[PDB]
């Protein structure tokens, strides 16, 4: 989803982490 995107992943760093919502 959004987490798979570097920009979103950076912002949602604590939200997605390194496993949660792998897309």
């Amino acid at each position: 989803g959004c987490c798979s995107n570097p920009v979103c992943h950076l912002e949602h760093s604590n939200l997605c982490g390194a496993g949660g919502a792998a897309g």
